[PDB]
């Protein structure tokens, strides 16, 4: 600077293509698969017959559709989308037994937005109004949901990974069968993205010893719509140097660490044990108190099953000029509670995370960490 035990297993997807939930829009209801995205704030759905789409929102068939007479052009890093703003009745079949009138951006043109071969047709932006397009007056879906119903102002995500991937989005609550041990909370620094503060970073218990502002330059966010653990350039360089040193029993090309090439091992091998564990200490709920979340190589070394030329992997930790992004590689190790009502995010060891006989993902605390307020950019 529609009970919780009907919401378990309501998410699906394919490797690297994100997680989606089934939703219905309009009257009579039109079924659509929608990407769950904690890194954005618009409910944007394909509304034209793009050849890649299995289905799309047909506004002419909805008696409850209302036109907002406003368009939006949304450029981003990787592509763009253009939409026509409107409102309609929205429901989540494997969610709460409610129907809400929400803002919907009917996508009429796009570039590198929809994925060739994916099974989703829209995006559910679960973040705050501050980052909604075109401005903060366009109420996000979750804000409409809580304002129009008795649904508690909270949601939780268990992203399991694996190929078909699966998980759970518990809307309005927490399902205690989705995690082991205790939930540990980090404050939401500002209600725009789900912004958090990282106070310390360790590779196999070894501190990176950097000025903690570097870990949050210019922000640190929790984003279900991003695959990688993205780190600020300076942090990435120190983390890679430490990971290289920890795994020095086997040498890999420079391109592997930069995500420019895959590394392959025999059909049943993979030396998980040579790769270090990665710990992120998050600001706690109390003055000078923190906790740490720990991920395994099973989270940050992603298998690539698309290879047509051996078991090949992609290093899923990458450099970022937009700050730290705690994507799927972080989230797949944990049960994540987006406690909007208390402006905090809870982490707990996921009951579905991929691990081995020697190591497990961990959420531990409390730790004493001084000057935590100084870590925020
Ligand atoms: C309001 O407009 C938002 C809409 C949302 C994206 C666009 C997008 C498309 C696909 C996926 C995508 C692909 N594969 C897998 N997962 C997600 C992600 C995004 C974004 C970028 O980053 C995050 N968080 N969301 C950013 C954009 C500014």
């Amino acid at each position: 600077a529609g009970s919780f035990v009907e919401m378990v297993d309501n998410l699906r997807g394919k490797s690297g293509q994100g997680y989606y939930v089934e939703m219905t829009v309009g009257s009579p209801p039109q079924t659509l698969n929608i990407l769950v995205d904690t890194g954005s704030s618009n409910f944007a759905v394909g509304a034209a017959p793009h050849p890649f789409l299995h289905r799309y929102y047909q506004r002419q068939l909805s008696s409850t559709y209302r036109d907002l007479r406003k368009g939006v052009y949304v450029p981003y890093t990787q592509g763009k989308w253009e939409g026509e703003l409107g409102t309609d009745l929205v429901s989540i079949p494997h969610g709460p037994n409610v129907t809400v009138r929400a803002n919907i951006a009917a996508i009429t043109e796009s570039d590198k937005f929809f994925i060739n071969g994916s099974n989703w047709e829209g995006i559910l932006g679960l973040a705050y109004a501050e980052i909604a397009r075109p401005d903060d007056s366009l109420e996000p879906f979750f804000d409409s949901l809580v304002k129009q119903t008795h649904v508690p102002n909270l949601f939780s995500l268990q992203l399991c990974g694996a190929a078909s991937v699966g998980g759970s989005m518990i809307i309005g609550g927490i399902d205690h069968s989705l995690y082991t041990g205790s939930l540990w909370y980090t404050p939401i620094r500002r209600e725009w993205y789900y912004e958090v503060i990282i106070v310390r970073v360790e590779i196999n218990g070894q501190d990176l010893k950097m000025d903690c502002k570097e870990y949050n330059y210019d922000k640190s966010i929790v984003d279900s719509g991003t695959t990688n653990l993205r780190l600020p350039k300076k942090v990435f360089e120190a983390a890679v140097k430490s990971i290289k040193a920890a795994s020095s029993t086997e040498k890999f090309p420079d391109g592997f660490w930069l995500g420019e090439q895959l590394v392959c091992w025999q059909a049943g091998t993979t030396p998980w044990n040579i790769f270090p564990v990665i710990s992120l200490y998050l600001m706690g709920e109390v003055t000078n108190q923190s906790f740490r979340i720990t991920i395994l190589p099973q989270q940050y070394l992603r298998p690539v099953e698309d290879v047509a030329t051996d078991d090949c992997y992609k290093f899923a930790i990458s450099q970022s000029s937009t700050g730290t992004v705690m994507g799927a590689v972080i989230m797949e190790g944990f049960y994540v509670v987006f406690d909007r009502a208390r402006k905090r995010i809870g982490f707990a060891v996921s009951a579905c995370h991929v691990h081995d006989e020697f190591r497990t993902a961990a959420v531990e605390g409390p730790f004493v960490t001084d000057l935590m307020e100084d870590c925020g950019y």
